[PDB]
C-alpha cells in the first residue's frame, strides 16, 4: 500500500533514503496487534482513530487526554493519516496528569497494569507499549519497564531530550527494553536527543505532524515523537510474523538503515528504523 503525501516520518520508515514523502507499507497494517500509550491519555473520538482507541486506565480524576502528547504518540503509532500502524488496535493508560507530569509510583503502576492487563485484550498478534516519558535514574521505574518486557510486550521508551547520555535517565538506561532516539529528516541526529551505548535504535523525532485534543494536528518534536515510530513499527512487523514481542527490538535494529544518520557520537548506534517493506 502506498500513502502519498504522508509525514515525513512515515516516508523516511520506509525508505532507504530521506527526502521522499510517500509511506509504503503491508496492508494488513498490524491488524490483529495492540499498543498501549502510556501518557497523558488519548483523545479516542478523534475521527484519525476510527473507533480503534480507548482508555483502558486513568490514575486522575479523567481519562481525557487534557495535554494533547498522548493523543500525538497515538496518533503516530496508529492514525489512519499520521500511525505507522493504521488498523492495530490502541489502549490509552493514563499515567501523566494534563501538565504531562507523573510521579513514578504511578508510572509504574501503569507498567505493572499493562502486563496484567493485555489477558483481558485480544491481541492474537502481540502486544506493544509505548512509553514517551521519563526522568532521571530509577531502579525501580527500570525493573518496572524490565517485568513489562519479560511479561511479553515490546516495550519502546523514550531516550529523552537533553541532549546527553541516556545512562543517567529512566526507563530509558534500562537495558532489556528498547530506547529509542531521534533523528530530523535530513538524516541528522536530532538536536535535544539522548544518545549513549544504551540506545537501541533511532526514529524520526524532529518536525513530527500527528492528532491533538480537539480533534486537531499539530506538529512537535522530541524522542517521545520518534518511541511510537518504533512502537507501531514492532505493531505491524509482529502483525506480519516477521518478529515477536521478545525480539522486536534486536529485529529492528538487525534491519535498520545503517550508517545514515549523521552526528551519532562515538559508541552510539547509527540505525534508523525501517519496515524493508518491498511493494
Amino acid at each position: 500500500a502506498a500513502q502519498t503525501n504522508a509525514p515525513w516520518g512515515l516516508a523516511r520508515i520506509s525508505s532507504t533514503s530521506p527526502g521522499t514523502s510517500t509511506y509504503y507499507y503491508d496492508e494488513s497494517a498490524g491488524q490483529g496487534s495492540c499498543v498501549y500509550v502510556i501518557d497523558t491519555g488519548i483523545e479516542a473520538s478523534h475521527p484519525e482513530f476510527e473507533g480503534r482507541a480507548q482508555m483502558v486506565k486513568t490514575y486522575y480524576y479523567s481519562s481525557r487526554d487534557g495535554n494533547g502528547h498522548g493523543t500525538h504518540c497515538a496518533g503516530t503509532v496508529g492514525s489512519r493519516t499520521y500511525g505507522v500502524a493504521k488498523k492495530t488496535q490502541l489502549f490509552g493508560v493514563k499515567v501523566l496528569d494534563d501538565n504531562g507530569s507523573g510521579q513514578y509510583s504511578t508510572i509504574i503502576a501503569g507498567m505493572d497494569f499493562v502486563a496484567s492487563d493485555k489477558n483481558n485484550r485480544n491481541c492474537p498478534k502481540g502486544v506493544v507499549a509505548s512509553l514517551s516519558l521519563g526522568g532521571g535514574y530509577s531502579s525501580s521505574v527500570n525493573s518496572a519497564a524490565a517485568r513489562l518486557q519479560s511479561s511479553g510486550v515490546m516495550v519502546a521508551v523514550a531516550a529523552g531530550n537533553n541532549n546527553a547520555d541516556a545512562r543517567n535517565y529512566s526507563p530509558a538506561s534500562e537495558p532489556s527494553v528498547c530506547t529509542v532516539g531521534a533523528s530530523d529528516r535530513y538524516d541528522r541526529r536530532s538536536s535535544f536527543s539522548n544518545y549513549g551505548s544504551v540506545l537501541d535504535i533511532f526514529g524520526p523525532g524532529t518536525d513530527i505532524l500527528s492528532t491533538w485534543i480537539g480533534g486537531s494536528t499539530r506538529s512537535i518534536s522530541g524522542t517521545s515523537m520518534a518511541t511510537p515510530h518504533v512502537a507501531g513499527l514492532a505493531a505491524y512487523l509482529m502483525t506480519l510474523g516477521k518478529t515477536t514481542a521478545a525480539s522486536a527490538c534486536r529485529y529492528i535494529a538487525d534491519t535498520a538503515n545503517k550508517g545514515d544518520l549523521s552526528n551519532i557520537p562515538f559508541g552510539t548506534v547509527n540505525l534508523l528504523a525501517y519496515n524493508n517493506y518491498q511493494a
